[PDB]
């Protein structure tokens, strides 16, 4: 029993981290057999942020100018190339921890773990979830450029976030480990705003999915819903379309609790219009949206209470 | 910028897991050193002198990953069973066995046979429970902090009450609150709101740009301390107004000014209003949480 915001295991991505220092600028990179992956704005002042020409500032580098610190160990840079809006470095040492990795861009409402690393360290690990915005409520500051956001499926670390920079609003952006950011963002100081931001509303279903394997079905009504239906209550409320494609996801935890997915949607609308009247689900007040359907089977029981 | 409920990084600890099997019971054990240390329970109202009397080396069956570890010996300290085996851990970090106080937070690495499936933050209630996050297998999951390069054993989950908290021991064998190990009709006391954690928070939300429940007003601790009792808040001592001294100099806000922000939230709620992305007062995050989060310290 319990319902907790769980992040992976981080021991395969600590083992990963190291410094990148270019120049006076110290960022965190990401040390994969004989690569280092770290943003490309390593190579960047404070002044070229304003409009850099990173093919013109990279030009102008050599293998000596990167200094990369694996622990209390100087890594020799020997190579060096852009990939999109990363840096990827050469290193003449391949790291002997190097877990079995995979690349992966993410969908908005998608979760993964934060590793957030200073100076090639790692302080601390929470869960979070790429928002339908494209950005993420993280906890980030100065220095936590580079840190990655990974996925342990079975032994597997699969790395889908690489922290790049911190909008006005106090939100974060990123890319994939290409260097494709994740929304309309580029690595330049530049009148860049987030979108307004919708709740994810597959995540929310999910949760009171689990809220019903845990015990709670205070929320649940006798009413059901059409799909276009609950859409079009959903979006005065500012929660992201349902589409056919996440009820079928939710497939498994309706069959699980005997509630059907249009069913747990009338719920869903009951609790948009009412809100909670002192309850709460699952220890919250908040109708919550960073536990995906694959989250809440992995973490919840598979006998219900 | 950002708040987040956050853990320490785990791998020092996921380098220390095992799984411990005794005849049909299996759950997780720690691994330092020559020795593994597991909850007592895994050999069964139980004599549990005269069940591991009853025991040889050879019964206990010790998995470190594929590897399977040779029990040499065995003893009993309090609820934790130390079980000797014959290889060293390679991977033992820098480490510590600490005893935590009711509000103090600490990292959980959930497992399940030996294998680490999740980590995530929680705190010592004042009622000596957890609100955990675990099912049944989870039993030997360890609770810790890290201190620069040391890690500090804290908790050792031995079982779920029937409320779904959790209960179990410092490393020692010694439960946190008035539980026993073993089938019988227990409760968790009455639980109180960890005031010092809540007033950490405040002056995070400060920090990061909330201020819409801060006032103009003042109060005595005696005065706020009446309030504090009569929503199941635990007392503010003079100790807990010490402590976030550091958090009132760097925002410019009292603790009794602080205290009378609490106060009104208490009274009145939050009208529709939240902070820190949350509806309730959170009481999870203690004052050198806040200041750790809001600087960057590395491990
Ligand atoms: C101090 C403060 C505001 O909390 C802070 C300050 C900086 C933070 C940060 N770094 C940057 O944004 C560097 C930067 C600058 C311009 C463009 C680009 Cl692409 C990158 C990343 N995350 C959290 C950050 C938090
Ligand atoms: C099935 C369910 C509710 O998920 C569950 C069931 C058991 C869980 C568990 N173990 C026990 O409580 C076993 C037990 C019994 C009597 C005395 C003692 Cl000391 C221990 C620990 N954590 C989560 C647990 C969760
Ligand atoms: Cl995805």
């Amino acid at each position: 029993s319990g319902f907790r915001k769980m992040a992976f295991p981080s021991g395969k991505v600590e083992g990963c981290m190291v410094q990148v220092t270019c120049g006076t600028t110290t960022l965190n990179g990401l040390w994969l057999d004989d690569v280092v992956y770290c943003p490309r704005h390593v190579i960047c002042t404070s002044e070229d942020m304003l409009n850099p020409n990173y093919e013109d500032l990279l030009i102008r580098k050599s293998n000596h100018n990167f200094l990369v610190q694996a622990g209390n160990v100087q890594l020799r840079v020997i190579g060096h190339s852009m990939q999109n809006c990363v840096l990827k470095l050469k290193v003449d040492t391949a790291n002997p921890k190097t877990p079995k990795y995979k690349f992966v861009r993410i969908q908005p409402g998608q979760t993964f773990s934060v590793l957030a690393c200073y100076n090639g360290s790692p302080s601390g690990v929470y869960q979070c979830a790429m928002r339908p915005n494209f950005t993420i409520k993280g906890s980030f500051l100065n220095g936590s450029c580079g840190s990655v956001g990974f996925n342990i499926d079975y032994d597997c670390v699969s790395f889908c976030y690489m922290h790049h920079m911190e909008l006005p609003t106090g939100v974060h952006a990123g890319t994939d480990l290409e260097g494709n950011f994740y929304g309309p963002f580029v690595d330049r100081q530049t009148a860049q705003a987030a979108g307004t931001d919708t709740t994810i509303t597959v995540n929310v279903l999910a949760w009171l999915y689990a809220a019903v394997i845990n015990g709670d079905r205070w929320f649940l009504n006798r009413f059901t819903t059409t799909l276009n239906d609950f859409n079009l209550v959903a979006m005065k409320y500012n929660y992201e379309p349902l589409t056919q494609d996440h009820v079928d996801i939710l497939g498994p935890l309706s069959a699980q609790t005997g509630i059907a997915v249009l069913d747990m949607c009338a719920s869903l609308k009951e609790l948009l219009q009412n809100g909670m009247n002192g309850r709460t689900i699952l220890g919250s007040a908040l109708l919550e949206d960073e536990f995906t359907p694959f989250d809440v089977v992995r973490q919840c029981s598979g006998v219900t209470f």
